[PDB]
DNA sequence: ATTTTGACGCT
DNA sequence: AGCGTCAA
């Protein structure tokens, strides 16, 4: 009753680019502007991986992951843009540059915590708390949230045959019913978060060109599953009001975490499909099938109440360079697994010595895996050394050192199908 | 031959 | 420390 927590506590936003590396090559290529297009990786294997599609080639059916030459046969008039490669690789340089573009933006606004490339997640406590008190008991008319969807309206009792109708139906609804009298409100704190994540977004497109879409709800995994609603180019609210009903035809999958074997064992042991059954056990008997801290996660969970904490982080902590090398192409000789060693220690020095100027830090391991021939693990075998020196040869020398025993007998055997650099654990410098 | 990343948990 | 999970 009155002691009972309900996760109201906290503004979460979480902010995703739409079709994000598209994007990026469609502000630098007017003439892919407004066309069904992709990003695609190598060009020689089926001509290229695609990691990102805009939503007129999703229309096609086009996906990530699909072979370019396979898109094309969904969408013959696809247009492409490569991703640039360097040293033999492709390499990320324009989008993790386009990401410090938004992150810079978003951070103007509140403390963020980067998730990816294109997503952070913003708590948006203390800069609601501030817009209700300059804000005082003045309503909030619908034009300050001109792109926001209210999960869960309208409902009850003919612009609702159109989707604006029924996103402008709606807010009505939701703003109709709210109470702009008490500053402790948790709707209320949940519409003024949304009002700021509209001037948030706002400023991005004007300073970057770039769309997003965003989720505003009590906590990240809402927040989260919010944004994914009505993208592109909109935002959803998620109230805590709306769990019950949102949650009551949600596969599990569908929420963060549990889209992997922990979700695939909570539908098979307990012989559920959606988020919301999961209200029918205890905390107790959760934890025994799924361990104290996920019984307890997800006993809270499907309640809609999440305690994680937004990171204090715009930056990665890890800076890492890795390339597969499939099927025939695998490292057979000794030279070969060098060379590849050298080029991914030179991508790697740059972007450290990048980051070193830029964020007044210092990597201080550096972190070897490869995978084996046959093993369908992403590391077959993980080492780590001191990393002392920013020298790609000193880097790929010493990546060598701590792997080549690995190599059971010039000749390398069994083959690699993959070399990872990663440097970690920074230090102030 | 689904590539290139990145955060965090378990022991 | 080294491996495993989940994610974009
Ligand atoms: N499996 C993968 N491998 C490589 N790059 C990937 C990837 N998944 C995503 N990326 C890269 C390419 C993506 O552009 C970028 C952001 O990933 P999203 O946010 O999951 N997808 P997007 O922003 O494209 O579309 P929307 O959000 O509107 O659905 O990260
Ligand atoms: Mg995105
Ligand atoms: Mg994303």
């Amino acid at each position: 009753g009155p002691h009972m927590a309900t996760g109201q506590d906290r503004v979460v936003a979480l902010v995703d680019m739409d079709c994000f590396f598209v994007q990026v090559e469609q502000r630098q290529n007017p003439h892919l502007r407004n066309k069904p297009c992709a990003v695609v990786q190598y060009k020689s294997w089926k001509g290229g991986g695609i990691i990102a599609v805009s939503y007129e080639a999703r229309a096609f059916g086009v996906t990530r992951s699909m072979w370019a030459d396979d898109a094309k046969k969904l969408c013959p008039d696809l247009l492409l843009a490569q991703v640039r490669e360097s040293r033999g690789k492709a390499n990320l340089t324009k989008y993790r540059e386009a990401s410090v573009e938004v992150m810079e933006i978003m951070s103007r606004f509140a403390v963020i915590e980067r998730a990816a490339i294109d997503e952070a997640y913003v708590d948006l406590t203390s800069a609601v708390q501030e817009r209700l008190q300059k804000l005082q008991g003045q309503p909030i008319s619908a034009d300050l949230l001109p792109s926001t969807y209210i999960e869960g309206l309208p409902q009850g009792p003919e612009e609702t045959v159109q989707k604006e109708g029924m996103r402008k139906q709606g807010l009505f609804q939701w703003l109709d019913s709210l109470q702009i009298d008490n500053l402790t409100s948790p709707d209320l704190q949940l519409t003024v978060g949304a009002v700021i994540v509209e001037e948030m977004r706002a400023a991005i497109e004007r300073e970057t060109g770039f769309q997003c879409s965003a989720g505003i709800s009590h906590n990240k995994v809402l927040a989260k599953l919010a944004c994914g609603l009505n993208k592109p180019n909109r935002q959803t609210l998620v109230s805590h009001g709306s769990v019950p009903q949102l949650f009551s035809q949600m596969p599990i999958r569908k929420i963060r975490s549990l889209g992997g074997k922990l979700g695939a064992s909570v539908i098979e042991i307990l012989g559920i499909e959606y988020m919301g059954e999961l209200t029918q056990f205890t905390e107790s008997q959760l934890q025994s099938h799924f361990g104290e801290k996920n019984g307890s996660w997800l006993y809270a969970m499907c309640r809609g109440i999440e305690h994680d904490p937004v990171k204090p982080r715009q930056l990665p902590k890890t800076i890492g360079c890795s390339k597969n090398f499939p099927g025939k192409t695998a490292l057979a000789t000794r030279e070969q697994v060098q060379w590849w060693l050298l080029q991914l220690a030179q991508e790697l020095e740059e972007r450290l010595t990048k980051d070193r100027n830029d964020n007044d830090r210092v990597a201080t391991q550096l972190v070897v895996s490869i995978r084996v021939q046959g093993d369908k693990r992403l590391s077959s075998l993980r080492r780590c050394c001191a990393l002392t020196r920013y020298d790609a040869h000193k880097m790929s020398h010493d990546a060598f050192t701590v792997i080549k025993n690995c190599n059971t007998s010039t000749e390398w055997s069994p083959p690699l199908t993959m070399l990872f650099l990663c440097a970690t654990k920074f230090s102030a410098s």
